[PDB]
This record gives C-alpha cells, structure tokens and sequence, in this order.
C-alpha cells in the first residue's frame, strides 16, 4: 500500500482530482486525490 | 508532516499506542498510533 | 441534458457511485452520482 | 421532490426570476429560478 | 431619496440567502440587508 | 467600515466629473460624492 500525506501546497477545496494530483507530483509524490468527506487534497506515494 | 500507512502486521483492534508503535517500528516506520474511529493501526514516518 | 433529483430510496451517505446508480435505476432514472460536499445520492435522467 | 436542469432557451444572465420561469414553462417545466453565483436559469418540475 | 447603503462589516463569507445578511445588517443598526446578486456581498440599507 | 452611499436628490443630469457631484452632495449634508461608472449617477457618501 502507498504512504499518504495531505498536500502542503494545494489551495482551497479539493473538487476534482487532476489539480490535486499535480500539486502532489510537484511535492514529489506519485498521485493525489480528494478526500471524499473533508475535501482535502491527499498525496500518495510508495512508502 | 509525517507520511501515514496502515500497518500490514498489526492484528485485530487498535486499543492503545505501544503495541501499534512496536508493530510499525518493525515495519521500519518511526511511530504508530490508533485511528480514533476505525481503530486501525496507522504507521507514520517522515517522507 | 439530463434532469437531476435526489434519490428517494438511497439510504445513508453517498460514498461511491455504483450503490447510488443502483438506487437511481430502481427509481427509473438512468444514472446517479454523489454530491461532493453533502454526499447526497443524485439521480439523473433524460428530461 | 422536483427534477432540475439548466434552461436550454434562456439567453444571457439570470438576474430576476420571471423571465427564467417563463422560459422554463415554455420548455414544459413548471418553474424556474436563478442560480446564485453563475446566474444560470434553472428549470424545475415534478419528476 | 432611496436608502443609504453599504457593505456589512460583520457578515462573513459568501452571501447566499437573505436572512443571515439581514440579521447581520440589523445588528449593525441598519433596517435591512440583502445579497448583491452578482458579487454575493451582504449589503446593508437604511433610510438616511 | 466603508461610507454609506446614496444617490443625490438634487444633482441634475448625468454625472461626468466628480467636483459638481461632490458639491451637490455636500449641499445635501454628505461628505463627498462621486460618479457611478456605467449609469453615471451622482452617488453621495458619508459615514453611517
Ligand atoms: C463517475 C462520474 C459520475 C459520478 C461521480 C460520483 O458519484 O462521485 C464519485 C463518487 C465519490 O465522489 P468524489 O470522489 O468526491 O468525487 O463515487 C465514486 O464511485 C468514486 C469512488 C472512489 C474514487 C477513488
Ligand atoms: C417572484 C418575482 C420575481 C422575484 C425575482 C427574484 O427573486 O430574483 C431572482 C432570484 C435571484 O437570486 P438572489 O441572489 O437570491 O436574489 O432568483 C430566483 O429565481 C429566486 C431563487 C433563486 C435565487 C438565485
Ligand atoms: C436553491 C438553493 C441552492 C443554493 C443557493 C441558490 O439559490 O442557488 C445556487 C445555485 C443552485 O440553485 P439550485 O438549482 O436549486 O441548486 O447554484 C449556484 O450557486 C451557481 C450555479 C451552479 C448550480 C446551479
Ligand atoms: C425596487 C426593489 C426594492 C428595493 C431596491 C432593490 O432592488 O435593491 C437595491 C438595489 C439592488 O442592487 P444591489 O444593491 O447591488 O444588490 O441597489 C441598486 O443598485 C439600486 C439603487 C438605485 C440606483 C441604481
Ligand atoms: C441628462 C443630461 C444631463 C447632463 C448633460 C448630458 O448628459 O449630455 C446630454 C445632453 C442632455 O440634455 P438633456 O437631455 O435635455 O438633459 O444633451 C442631450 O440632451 C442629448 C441627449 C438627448 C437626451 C434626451
Ligand atoms: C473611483 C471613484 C468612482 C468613479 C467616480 C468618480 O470619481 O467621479 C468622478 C469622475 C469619474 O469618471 P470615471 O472616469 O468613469 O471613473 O472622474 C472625473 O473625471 C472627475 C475629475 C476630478 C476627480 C476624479
């Protein structure tokens, strides 16, 4: 399974995936996705 | 902030910290804690 | 474009699409999706 | 519960209701109202 | 002589419905308040 | 925070430049006035 950490750079409410993914790759993770409930951008990468 | 990944070795319900921390350090993380709701053992390490 | 209405039969909170789609098809709509903040099951069909 | 979808015939910006309702009734809905931010004309009808 | 008007100095966030804006504006000693339809500011009004 | 604003009751015609509007508004016991950008109304301003 992957490691996960909230994005430090993504601003505002996480609505769609691509912007979150882009922030997370800029933060040297491999993907990102919006949290379904709190709408935070969560980055993921192999641990 | 630290990365998080659920423990792959901790059995059953996460009640207190020490057993989860011990499992997570064996998995080469630096700490572990119980998730307050689902009672999963969550390993943490800098990433 | 499609008309949209909240599901009358979907119980609980909308987490993933397929359970919502299933309920919406039961109600004679063609698809369903989760609303992003309130997590409602919203059915869609041709108007 | 009413079905909703954007007017296909209402031109321009929805400021007040009557012109949107009128367009929506022409489109065989039963009412219309402006959306708050985008100022779309949204038609509604029993579904 | 229409009413005097200015933006609420206490209403937070986006003005969506009228009652919360009117409530803020009466606390500021105006007689009413309403959301501006385009910018969604809470605007207070009073005879003046 | 911002001043109260109200259309002038005495300013005739269309608001082109500020000084004639400011002068009419001070007569009306406001502290300033200015032209609205599109409709070219003379808008008077004063603390609420
Ligand atoms: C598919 C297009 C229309 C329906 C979309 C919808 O209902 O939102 C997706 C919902 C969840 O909502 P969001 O992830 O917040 O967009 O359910 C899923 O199946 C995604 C599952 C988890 C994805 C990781
Ligand atoms: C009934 C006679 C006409 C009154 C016109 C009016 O109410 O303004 C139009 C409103 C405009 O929206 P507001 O920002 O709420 O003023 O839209 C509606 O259709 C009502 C509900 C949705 C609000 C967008
Ligand atoms: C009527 C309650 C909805 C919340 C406040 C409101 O009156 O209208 C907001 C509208 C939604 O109005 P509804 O169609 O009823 O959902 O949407 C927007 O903000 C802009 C466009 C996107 C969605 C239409
Ligand atoms: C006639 C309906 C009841 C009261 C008036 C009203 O509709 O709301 C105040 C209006 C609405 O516009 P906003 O305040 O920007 O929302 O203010 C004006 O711009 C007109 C002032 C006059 C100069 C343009
Ligand atoms: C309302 C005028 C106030 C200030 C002067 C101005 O705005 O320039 C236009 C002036 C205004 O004159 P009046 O309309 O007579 O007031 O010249 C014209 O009338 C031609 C337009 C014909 C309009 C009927
Ligand atoms: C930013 C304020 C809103 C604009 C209204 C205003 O200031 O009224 C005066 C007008 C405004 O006209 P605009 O160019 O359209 O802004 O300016 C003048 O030319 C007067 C010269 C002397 C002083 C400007």
């Amino acid at each position: 399974k992957d490691c996960k950490r909230e994005s430090n750079t993504f601003p505002g409410i996480c609505i769609t995936k691509p912007p979150c993914r882009k922030a997370c790759i800029r933060e040297k993770f491999t993907d990102g996705h919006c949290s379904k409930i709190l709408r935070r951008c969560l980055c993921t990468k192999p641990c």
